[PDB]
């Protein structure tokens, strides 16, 4: 299991100089794997990225999410190819790094639709997340579906939907991505996801209800890490959290981050590492007395 | 206390029709309110609701959501004008009605913005809402304001956002509206926002995480009720849900209504009464065993 | 599924009045079942108890805790026959009455120890509770264990306990007994060990973290029972209450009621077969929606 | 705020050995306090503890409860006394150290009780409080009661009765101790015990619902440091834990100690320090941004 930290807890601009700090302050926090957000990665600086995980010994996954211009659910073949094109670019990017895990909105643009998908639409999504998956799986990468709430997706908003969507594909590499902050508004609870996605659960996010200081809103942490404990979950579990005090120029405005929930991100990054390993510590000793 | 439902469980569509069967079924679930959905306040068949009303004992109260058309917080003051229009016919409607709650996001627009909100756009909203509350008052209706979250407003999506733009309006029939669908997501817990708003709290949905079948998600209600009866709550605690089964042509889109929760209304509107007169019961006994007598 | 009360919400003393007058009150509140509490099955009336039960429609069940004097985990085997004499009466009433399940603390007293269990005490239960069941079985009858906090047993204070005992055992009608107030103090959650328990759970008490009214106190009820729900729980969910206010001459010392956490035991149990049916109606819609037509 | 430790974490012997090791395991372990075990304040050896507070930079509390031969709420008088005795021991015995935080369930024995309190039973222990709360009070130091669940007392059980009980003796240094691992079974909410009893409130216990360790129960951990956070508490936050690893030879029967919960006390240490530490970081940020 690796314990990782999402980009944007301490840049919005991944140049060579914002990777390489990127990387080292996640290093600094504790994690062991940095998350690039990988909006554009046809601009991603691959020989700096792998330099800097070299130099500091740490693992990277990227995720991102498609946009109007890249929606794999549109009904227009061109606006799906360019979509295509962009998740193949992530894949190669990956392959380059040596890394394994590729993630995040990737069936649909992330958004507030204002329809409810099409059968067409979804029909594109998953035939192009098909190949996808079979590019990547060449090179040796796992693609996991992040469930996302329905103000970011009209496709999967929950894990059930997911392993639907999932069983229609039938892709040895092709997993599911729960993210906490999505699940405490969509799914029933924090336990049933995790039991039923069980064995397709590939990636993990931790996040606050409002995605500010775990432990400030109203996610349950306990329920959920239980439920990891009970599956015997051993892929990444990554901080995310955004604040108007570190932007990106499409991330930030997608996901809607108004509000300055931290300023200091050095002492929300060693926060937020303390918080999921001790959660982890404390699942260990009820697993060890399950004997 | 009035307990209510939104009208959305019922029906999407609020023709005659659609008005006398909210108030029916409204009624026999039990509630003692329903809340009608006035997206539209121009079209809206107020003679109609006044009669069905009448027939059934029900209260009755509106709410609704501005539109891109509509959005008091933009800095185009034709906008802002056509929004103030909207809101002051909704008033008027409930004053027809001789309902005393208004409510909603009555302050933007109700959707997911792309940049955060402006000065111009901010001050724009409050001068609005200020001369929308003041005619509200002349007609014995009370407005509030509904916190709502990053994906529906740019504007309130804490209770302590609300409280600032409260103060410098200043207004005595201007209120808060507090849901705690939107408080899931945005407030730090399920307790402080109402100890913080207090008086100024002045309604309140019951919406589950999913805006389905109330205790089948992740909204801690306890804490949320607990607290309620702490400060003595005594406005109208209204249940709101939302299921692909039952679409308003503008509104389900608006609130990203994706999902299939539930397809008996009958059941659910049951239900719903049923779990919040439950909770009350509980926090009433809580509060009797802080008397002295006890 | 049938949703029970236990007979302390009613009455402390179980003579011939008290008797009828559970059952009549319990039908009445809304309740299939009434639970007796059988702490001296040698004097319980039993033909009164059929007659009210035959009377109102209404399905029965008993449980007790045994005391120093009946400990089945006593090394001294003249108190574990004392013990297993009482058990078995209680079987016996149970058979008479016609009915199915009997439970509680029945595999030690029901006492706060001040020494941990020893292996000839164990061994010394687990042989006098095999016996128990055996005869039980042939009357018809399931025994269940009840898993109880440290503070009322030395032996089963979690399920998973009680699954290792059973497990010794290997009878057909052995089964647990959960009770949320319990597994709020010794268990790790409120889902894995239903989801351990799976099907040897056989019975279950609904309590509040201090035994009062349902939601007033701590207990995550919302997990519990959503995780019933997913081991397809269908056995007896019984409310179980106790306050000064209405006290039994030993189990009510036993349990250390020292406060009045109610006066109006019309209204609780009224209140608590409404908060558990609309909790299980709202998990029944869970299950529904992952049925395949859905 | 003092962030502490108690000694049967360590040790169940407060001889010289064990006074030694239990503060040198707290400091390690990261606290600020440790909180000795008192049950036998008149061979507790005070120049030991003195000496190792000192070595090891450490503020020091002391806690007990009474039994049957010291029951302050009997109403054989001399019961009552040797009760009394015994308090007065336990405050000169925190004179003698510098220390100011004396605690726990002084009022009556601690015990599962058979019958209810009797009027004149509850007589005797408050004006026996009273008169200790007065020789503290020449002598710098606060009392605090604790209140305990229905099985380890029948007078306190809810902060309620806490404060009544207060409200009779008006006792400017007699304060209020609650545990989270006794409000988890006798209060409504983990909130309004603490809004209650507000500026009574002198000294906490941080226990998980069955006192292993912190968050592997169901002890509502997020209501209760928020609340503390909006009253400003600031006294004392200490964690206690009982595991049969560890046993006391009264302590632990008393307190009815049947299980292994935990074998390694400095991971169990070191994680509650963490974790009470983290909390109060997470609570420190929601009271920033009320601002
Ligand atoms: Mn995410
Ligand atoms: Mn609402
Ligand atoms: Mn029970
Ligand atoms: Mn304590």
């Amino acid at each position: 299991m690796k314990i990782g930290c999402h980009g944007l807890v301490w840049t919005g601009h991944f140049d060579a100089e914002g990777i390489r700090y990127s990387v080292q302050k996640t290093r600094e926090a504790g994690f062991d794997l940095v998350e690039f957000p990988l909006m554009d990665p046809f601009s991603f600086d691959v020989q700096t990225a792998k330099s800097a995980l070299a130099e500091h010994g740490l693992a990277a996954s990227a995720s991102l999410g498609l946009s109007d211009a890249t929606d794999v659910s549109s009904e227009d073949p061109a606006v799906v190819k360019a979509g295509e094109e962009l998740l193949n670019r992530a894949v190669d990017v990956l392959a380059e790094l040596g890394a394994t895990d590729f993630c995040g909105v990737i069936y649909s643009a992330m958004k507030k639709y204002m329809e409810p998908a099409t059968a067409a639409g979804l029909a594109n999504s998953k035939a192009a997340v098909g190949r996808v998956a079979d590019r990547a799986s060449d090179l040796g990468i796992n693609v996991s579906l992040e469930v996302v709430n329905r103000y970011e997706t009209n496709v999967l908003n929950t894990g059930r939907q997911a392993l639907a969507y999932l069983e229609e594909l039938n892709r040895p590499n092709l997993g599911i991505h729960l993210d906490t902050y999505h699940m405490n508004i969509e799914e029933s609870d924090m336990f049933s996801p995790i039991l039923d996605t069980a064995e397709a659960l590939r990636y993990v996010h931790i996040g606050e209800s409002h995605r500010g200081y775990l432990g400030t809103g109203s996610v349950d942490f306990d329920t959920f890490f239980k439920a990891l404990g009970r599956i015997g979950y051993d892929g990444p579990v990554v901080f995310e959290s955004f604040s108007s005090s570190v932007v990106a120029p499409d991330l930030s405005r997608m996901l809607g981050i108004w509000r300055n929930l931290w300023a200091d991100n050095e002492e929300l990054g060693a926060h937020a590492n303390a918080f999921i390993r001790d959660k982890l510590t404390a699942i260990k000793t009820i697993e060890l007395h399950r004997s």
